[PDB]
């Protein structure tokens, strides 16, 4: 629990990160619907990528090499980590038409936001790099930075187009719910961001710029994304909203989830069926039909058999790939995602 | 008209473009789908941001240091600009509810299409920084390119909050469209993207990164914004759609139009009223009231009156802080500009 006391050292610094991106009276206005998107959109959630940052730093620079202003220039990283979360999230709310996030309604689904809720989304990534500007600009590591934000941008975007291709509303999809399609989605859509981006940013920071290593801790991260994105489609259905903070809608979307994945495995000829004309559909009785069926399939069971063997699988890649870096780095992310 | 020949050269090299931002079998459906976006968004406007990086391009560098790799950059970095474009576009019309943009219907009104526009909006902004480290990785300007493209989507972001927070859907705004507050929207959401940023990257990428040289050419760039973003509300409602490519909004949309804010300053007491009842509704008879009065106070002889003076005054302004620059560079976008 190397983040549990730490949560709260992060959190304090918003404060500040807000005062100094809410710093020309002109754009008055604007810059209180900022704060506004802010406050909202970037507090409530675990912060998990955002102290990965900071526990990572702390790992890897000797003590003597840690001044305030070093330490400083490490929250800032993991803040901006949770604006890009925050941009991606916002935005994903809106395609996969979801009603609430972290125990509160859509920041879209509220009164009088809308639509608009796409510019504000982009204005939190924005924020990122004026963050990036105003506390790492005479760093050697700046232009590594801004290419890893700018990258995991990308391979997310890149996650989600295969994420909605494979989900089209009002098409049965079932030939295209495979586990090597499945395997595609997850490592660009949440794998990178949520887990490379994190310890590569803290690695950057360190002065580990070495391919072979920031490859190494990618073997391990990308497998950890894996299985962090099984457990998010896992908890979709069979989770509890109060500790999930959300309400589910993969069936209803049409989504690749694993558990489709691992129901298409399983289905007799007739179980297939109940599928076919149950999944991708917005009537409460269908999706309702579909849980049954998988709980008649055993699939929470079959979850908890995969998250023992993924848990050994990631353990043994952490053996393998983990040094020259203190097993430590990768060991406290995992106490994180497996429970 | 140096651009009318170099308007078939430029877009001669999409397709290299293309070809290179889809070249992993993976994510073929999600690349076949970019090039879907690209190929939709990205052509069909008059290019005369990215004409402008190519023609500012030639006339900064000396032809011994233009050479095809050289060259190459530029049309590069001039698609840059027509994707960050295409970006705002695709976002910009499903937050003005746009029914049609370059002569045909909006890629988020396509059967298919819908919100996940969203998400291929995002896709084209991360095209430009995959370019850029593609093509300038190398040079010393890319570090000054990557920072002015992160700039200008932060200042037209900044800018679309403040368009959108003036203009709220179902709320009478009169008070709010005031000369002060239209020229900081249309500064901010116009003027620095599609004016400074083609400019000042051909101004980098020819070794030119002087603030003060900066700073001139944005106090004629911007102004020159100002008035594009006049004429842009003007053609709103008294342009042919045959020719703009596009269905104007504003008065539906409750904008801040330069129109309504020259209403406001002409109005009586009772014409006021007409204005307070009509505007910012969706009924077709309150809007083409609003265009009556428009047209009772003679706002098309006053646009007339305003794009003389507006001309003067840049040309004065051209005088005044254009050197060491060729003039050239601000004579021929002054020329795209009036007419
Ligand atoms: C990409 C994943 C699987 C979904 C959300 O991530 P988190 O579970 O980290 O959400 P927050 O704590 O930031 O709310
Ligand atoms: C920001 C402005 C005022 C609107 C669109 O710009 P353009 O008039 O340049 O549109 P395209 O040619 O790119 O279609
Ligand atoms: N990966 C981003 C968001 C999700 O995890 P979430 O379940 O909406 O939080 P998704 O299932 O849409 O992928
Ligand atoms: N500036 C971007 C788009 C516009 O110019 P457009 O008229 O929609 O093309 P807006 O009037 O919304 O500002
Ligand atoms: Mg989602
Ligand atoms: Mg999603
Ligand atoms: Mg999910
Ligand atoms: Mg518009
Ligand atoms: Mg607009
Ligand atoms: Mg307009």
């Amino acid at each position: 629990d190397v983040y549990a006391q730490e949560k709260q050292d992060f959190v304090q610094h918003f404060s500040q990160i807000v005062r100094v991106l809410t710093e020309h009276p002109e754009i008055g206005d604007a810059i209180a619907r900022l704060k506004e998107v802010l406050e909202y959109n970037t507090i409530g959630g675990k912060y998990n990528r955002g102290l990965t940052v900071v526990v990572a730093f702390r790992e890897l620079v000797e003590p003597r090499k840690q001044d305030a202003d070093s330490l400083q220039r490490a929250w800032t990283v993991g803040w901006c980590v949770e604006l890009l979360q925050a941009f991606f999230l916002v935005a994903d709310d809106i395609m996969d038409s979801s009603l609430t996030r972290r125990g509160q309604i859509c920041w879209y689904q509220k009164p009088g936001v809308g639509l608009d809720a796409i510019n504000d989304a982009n204005l939190l990534e924005a924020c990122i790099y004026r963050l990036l500007k105003l506390y790492c600009r005479e760093q050697p590591y700046y232009l590594n930075l801004i290419e890893l934000f700018l990258q995991s941008s990308y391979q997310t975007e890149i996650g989600q187009t295969l994420d909605l291709l494979t989900a089209p509303q009002g098409n049965v999809d079932l030939v295209r719910f495979t586990e090597k399609r499945y395997k595609s989605i997850v490592k660009y859509k949440t794998a990178f961001y949520s887990f490379y981006l994190p310890i590569a940013a803290a690695m950057y920071m360190a002065g580990i710029d070495g391919e072979k290593e920031h490859a190494n801790a990618k073997k391990i991260l990308l497998e950890m994304g894996e299985f962090a994105q099984i457990q998010d489609d896992y908890l979709d259905l069979f989770g509890d909203p109060s500790v999930t903070g959300k309400i589910g809608t993969d069936i209803q979307d049409n989504k690749c989830s694993w558990l489709v994945v691992q129901c298409l495995q399983r289905a007799t000829p007739e179980q297939y069926q109940i599928l076919k004309e149950n999944y991708g559909q917005k009537e409460a009785e269908k999706v309702a039909r579909v849980k049954a069926l998988y709980e008649e399939l055993d699939l929470p069971a079959v979850f908890l058999q995969y998250e023992e063997d993924s848990y050994s699988h990631i353990m043994a890649l952490i053996e393998q790939y983990a040094a020259p870096l203190p097993p430590a780095v990768f060991l406290g992310l995992a106490r994180k995602i497996y429970k």
